[PDB]
């Protein structure tokens, strides 16, 4: 499914993402958009071999199992496929596991580079959340 910037916001916000762990919707909204274009079915091969998964990017070397990563962990017990689908539910309580282990958001090279110290909020101007 390829999302609107307002659907995925209200999507978001109804997981739980807004302000969690401190980080506001638009930060979400300003990460998917530059992980994916907003599309949960993209996928990217990385140079180690691991493959990166659904809207918000997810690593198959820590976070899933894709059968294809060898010595990888599985940190959120979800094979990797379940990353791609229509609802964002596994994506996004994945997500909740990723930025709470220590790095925040700098998980996602994406928002480090071209969202963090942005103006994030313009990402949900708008919307009706
Ligand atoms: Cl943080």
């Amino acid at each position: 499914k390829v999302f609107g910037r307002c659907e995925l916001a209200a999507a978001m916000k109804r997981h739980g993402l807004d302000n969690y762990r401190g980080y506001s919707l638009g930060n979400w909204v300003c990460a998917a958009k530059f992980e994916s274009n907003f599309n949960t079915q993209a996928t990217n091969r990385n140079t180690d071999g691991s493959t990166d998964y659904g809207i918000l990017q997810i690593n198959s070397r820590w976070w899933c199992n894709d059968g294809r990563t060898p010595g990888s962990r599985n940190l959120c017990n979800i094979p990797c496929s379940a990353l791609l689908s229509s609802d964002i539910t596994a994506s996004v309580n994945c997500a909740k596991k990723i930025v709470s282990d220590g790095n925040g958001m700098n998980a996602w090279v994406a928002w480090r580079n071209r969202c963090k110290g942005t103006d994030v909020q313009a990402w949900i101007r708008g919307c009706r959340l």
